[PDB]
Order: C-alpha cells, then structure tokens, then sequence
C-alpha cells in the first residue's frame, strides 16, 4: 500500500500560443524515470537545453514563473506545473518547440485533461514528501505568504482589488475537494489598463478573451462571463500550486497567501528550503494511514 512515484503511461502532444511571446508552440509530455522530477526541454535548440522545474532555476518573476539556464529560458510554467501537482505526477519530460509553455484557455483544465487522457503509471519507488514542521512566513509591503504545519495539503488565498468586479478569499483542502473540479478551470485575468501597458513592452502578445478574463474599469468583457463566482482568487490558488511544485517534492502542509504572487511565493520557497529545521522529507509505507 506504499505511496509510489507517478509518471505518464503515454506521450501527449498539444499546440498553443505563449501568453507573453504570442509564439505558436508544440508541447509534448513524456514519461520519465523514478527520481527525475519535472524537466522542461527546449527541442527547438541544438544542442537541446533541459531545465529541471526547481526553485534554484527560477529567473525573473514579474508576469509569470520563468526557468532560466544561461541565456535559455522557459516562460510561464506555473499552470502546467499546477496541473502536474493536481494529478500527483512526480516524473515527466516537457518538450517545447519555443521559449514559452502554451497558455491554452488561461487555465490548467486542458493540461489536466491531456495528462488524464495519457493515463498515469505508478513506479516502483516511494514518493517523497516535504512535511512542514515550523511556520515559515515572508512579508514585503502589504503582501504575505506563509507555510503552516497541517496534516494534509491545503491552500488559502485572499486578494484585494479596489475594482467594481470585486469574493476575494478562498480556502481549499485538496484531500476533501477536487483540484480538477474546484480550481483547474480558473483562468488568468488582465485589467484593460495593464494590457495596454504590457503590449507597449511586447508582453501579453498572445493574450485574448480566448485565453484570459479581460476586465475593464467595471466588468468582465468575456461574452460568456466567469466559470466560478471567485474565479480570480481561484486562479491565484492555481498559480501558487504551480510555484509550490518548484520545491521538487509534494508538500504536506498549508500555504496561505495575502496579495502574494510569483516574486513573494519564490521568496517563501527559498526561505523554506534555507531553514532545514522547518521541514523534513518523508515517505508513506501505507496510503490508508497517510495525511492526504
Ligand atoms: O495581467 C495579466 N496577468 C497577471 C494577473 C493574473 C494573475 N497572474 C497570473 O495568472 C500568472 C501570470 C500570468 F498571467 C499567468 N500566471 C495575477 N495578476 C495580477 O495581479 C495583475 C493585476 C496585476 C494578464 C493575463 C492576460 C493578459 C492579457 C491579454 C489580452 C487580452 C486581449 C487582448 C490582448 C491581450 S494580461
Ligand atoms: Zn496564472
């Protein structure tokens, strides 16, 4: 009854556009061996450049989570890493034909469908977990991000936009609530005045109502509206779960964020890793007694 590492049963292919680059990209997800982790692979380059999805490999953290190795980058990993986390995938190669993961519909839903379509393969090695033993918190200005010990996995998040479209708080316990049903479909979002400024700096080149909630001063411009009453904060949870997967093992504990984002989330990851008294690596001989 040991909790085992998981990979894909089959290879998966998909096509899309990078949210920032607007470049067409071909994505392939491939099974990987035990103790590989998630590894991104720029197959458009010669020689091929591979970047393990790990906190040490994170570059700038402005408008997405970016992996960097020399002057090669992989942009906007957070939603695909979220999907991997949501289905418990430990080992996979992610092949990209360009610098950015495709945005798809703005959510992790297409990725969770692609992975489940491929099927999961249990491997003959114990899954390793990071268990939080001490509260670890980082703050900067009005923003805060925390890990608290918790016998399971759960994410709480609160946002605070002074905007007519604004609930700005949600908490999900992933042992009793489905990531697939409650979080995976939550789409990225953009305010018209940010979008106007990002374009002018050659960012959000791939953005559209097909892949993002577009908000003007008053309302969602998307014809078919929101998927969740609380879609915005549910998307922040989705982002956080992706960033958390850069720890390189699944977490037993609780993440709380207040106005947090990639920059402060990464600060928290680095602070947790640095304080070895605050965590331990653990395995489970028996899924029937385990905290998740
Ligand atoms: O601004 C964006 N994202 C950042 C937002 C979404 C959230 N971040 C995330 O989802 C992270 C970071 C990437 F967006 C994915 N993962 C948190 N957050 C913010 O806090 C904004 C308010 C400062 C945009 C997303 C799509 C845009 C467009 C567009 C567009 C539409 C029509 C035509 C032309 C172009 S702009
Ligand atoms: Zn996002």
């Amino acid at each position: 009854s040991m909790i085992k590492q998981r990979t894909l049963k089959n290879i998966i292919r998909a096509t899309g556009v990078g949210l920032h680059s607007g470049e067409k990209v071909y994505l392939t997800l491939k099974p990987a061996p035990v103790d590989t982790g998630i590894v991104f692979s720029r197959t458009d380059l010669d020689p091929v450049v591979e970047i393990p999805a790990r906190a040490e490999n994170v570059g700038e953290t402005t408008m997405s989570t970016t992996l960097v190795k020399g002057d090669v980058k992989v942009d906007t990993v957070e939603h695909l890493l979220s999907a991997m986390a949501g289905l418990g995938i430990d080992n996979a190669y992610v092949e990209l034909s360009a610098s950015e993961v495709p945005i798809m519909d703005g959510s992790a839903g297409p990725f969770v469908f692609l992975i489940q379509s491929a099927g999961l393969q249990e491997q003959e090695a114990a899954k390793k977990f990071i268990r939080i033993k001490r509260e670890v918190s980082v703050e900067e200005g009005d923003k805060r991000a925390v890990f608290v010990p918790f016998d399971g996995f759960k994410v709480s998040f609160e946002i605070d936009f002074d905007h007519p479209v604004f609930t700005q708080q949600a908490s999900v316990d992933f042992s009793s609530t489905s990531f697939v049903k409650e979080v995976s479909r939550a789409r990225t979002f953009g305010f018209m005045r940010d979008i106007e400024y990002l374009r002018s700096q050659n960012l959000a080149l791939g953005g559209s109502v097909e892949n993002a909630i577009v908000v003007d001063e008053n309302r969602v411009l998307n014809e078919d509206g929101l998927r969740y009453e609380d879609e915005f904060v549910k998307h922040k949870i989705l982002d956080a779960i992706g960033d958390l997967y850069l720890l390189g093992n699944s977490l037993i504990g609780e993440f709380r964020g207040f106005k947090s984002g990639h920059a402060l989330n990464n600060q928290l990851l680095r602070t947790l890793i640095a304080d070895k008294d605050a965590w331990e690596v653990v395995t489970f001989e028996d899924a029937r007694t385990a905290p998740i």
